[PDB]
């Protein structure tokens, strides 16, 4: 005779309604499942990051995913899909990956992670899906005592570090024209277009060799000297930088990123560059689905200190650009981060119609330049930028 439950008083119970029944659950996806990872393949290409007039759309392709997703440390739980519970169809996704980072201003180290393909289905937008994700991948990654994020996006989201700026360096003009890419200047014609952006096939600089496994620990004690003139940039052990630089060195030869060395007759290593290769799918186009597309990634030279510099480093992009067409790369892509703007004019760069924005969650600092004017937001030569990171 009496209360069958447990004594309790209004502080133990909860002060928020009950959550409403809901036709999606959480899904942890495990990409070292083939069919799991074709799902999330097939969520970003039919729908992912647009360019502004949709004509084109980000490609990121299996072995990219793996790469990308997989960088010693990586965490399954940081995976986060969302599926339809009736189908099982995955329709949203986003995710954490570790990366630490440094403020050079500061002097100060933080172990943080990087988010990135958030991504929900095109007919299930503007349902305030997107909050959720991002919450729900703040808390996974709270869980595991991380309070800090870098990411990169669109204006839309305020107070960032700086905003960068695209810039395109045609290899294969005609192919660029056709699909609506780039237009013809006025009067100019489309074989004078092609003549000016010809280049050579084979590269010019004597020590130029692809990058190996037995160079990591000397390429990386050149970049982090080299990295000291930016604000904010990525640290590495040895293993993350063999990752990065080389990807999952099993019978090597990544097809995502490609790194390049530069060591001269004493045998030592005076520069290096990457690039990683992420296509644009071509919407509507009856000759052409796809766009090949090379993004610069992390570099150096040891001649930062010297008056030949500037012209160094514009050879040293000239030989990236040249060694991009044996990956039948169509567009060679960078922005005016790090110490790009030193090159940009000289190596036929031209400005993009799109912007980039750096974002530091839970952790404010100075802002920084991002190689533009920040009025006319246009770039802004020989200008080292206060961003030395590069998100993929
Ligand atoms: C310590 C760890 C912390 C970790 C977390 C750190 C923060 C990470 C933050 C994310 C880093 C992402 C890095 C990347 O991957 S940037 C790439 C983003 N992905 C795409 O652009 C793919 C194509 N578009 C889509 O898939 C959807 O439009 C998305 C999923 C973007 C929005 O879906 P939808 O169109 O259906 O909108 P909604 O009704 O559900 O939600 C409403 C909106 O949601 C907020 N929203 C929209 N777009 C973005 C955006 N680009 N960043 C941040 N917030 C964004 C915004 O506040 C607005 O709410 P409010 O303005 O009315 O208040
Ligand atoms: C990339 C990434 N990873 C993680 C996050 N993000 C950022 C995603 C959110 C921000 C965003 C949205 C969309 C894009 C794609 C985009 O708009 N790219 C532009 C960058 O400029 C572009 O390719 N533009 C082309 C095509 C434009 C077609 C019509 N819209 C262009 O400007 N071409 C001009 C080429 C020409 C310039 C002058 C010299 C000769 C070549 C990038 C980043």
């Amino acid at each position: 005779e009496g209360p069958i439950d447990k004594l309790k008083t209004p502080e133990d119970v909860p002060n928020d309604p009950l959550p409403l029944i809901s036709d999606f659950e959480w899904s942890t996806l495990d990409i070292d499942d083939n069919l799991q990872l074709d799902e999330l393949y097939k969520l970003l290409y039919d729908n992912y990051v647009e360019d502004i007039d949709a004509t084109f759309r980000f490609k990121y392709s299996h072995e990219f995913f793996q790469w990308a997703l997989k960088p010693p440390g990586w965490r399954k739980d940081w995976h986060v899909g969302v599926r339809v519970k009736s189908t099982g169809k995955l329709v949203a996704f986003i995710a954490a990956t570790p990366v630490t980072f440094k403020l050079n201003k500061s002097n100060k180290v933080i172990d943080s992670v990087e988010i990135n393909f958030l991504c929900i289905h095109k007919k299930l937008r503007n349902k305030r899906l997107a909050p959720v994700l991002i919450k729900e991948i703040t808390r996974r990654v709270n869980k595991q005592n991380i309070w800090q994020a870098l990411y990169t996006g669109g204006s839309i989201l305020p107070t960032p570090l700086t905003t960068c700026r695209y810039q395109h360096r045609p290899i294969n003009w005609s192919k660029l024209h056709d699909v609506g890419f780039s237009h013809l200047p006025p009067n100019q014609t489309k074989s004078s277009m092609v003549a000016s952006y010809t280049l050579p096939n084979n590269p010019k600089l004597k020590g130029l060799r692809p990058m190996t496994g037995k160079d990591v620990s000397t390429v990386l004690s050149l970049l982090y000297k080299y990295q000291e003139r930016f604000d904010i940039v990525q640290l590495f052990t040895e293993e993350e930088f063999k990752h990065w630089m080389l990807g999952h060195d099993e019978n090597s030869d990544s097809n995502v990123v490609k790194s390049y060395v530069v060591e001269d007759e004493n045998g030592i290593i005076t520069d290096y560059f990457s690039y990683y290769l992420l296509p644009f799918t071509v919407l509507d186009n009856a000759q052409h689905d796809e766009l090949g597309i090379a993004y610069l990634f992390y570099y150096a030279s040891d001649s930062f200190e010297k008056p030949n510099y500037k012209k160094r480093l514009n050879e040293l992009i000239t030989d990236a650009l040249i060694t991009s067409k044996k990956f039948g790369v169509d567009v060679f892509n960078c922005l005016t981060c790090q110490d790009n703007t030193y090159f940009l004019k000289d190596c036929k760069f031209g400005s993009g119609d799109g912007f980039l924005n750096y974002y530091l969650f839970n952790y404010r600092t100075f802002p920084m330049d991002g190689g533009i004017d920040k009025k006319t937001k246009e770039v802004v030569e020989d200008q080292t930028s206060g961003i030395g990171v590069v998100l993929l």
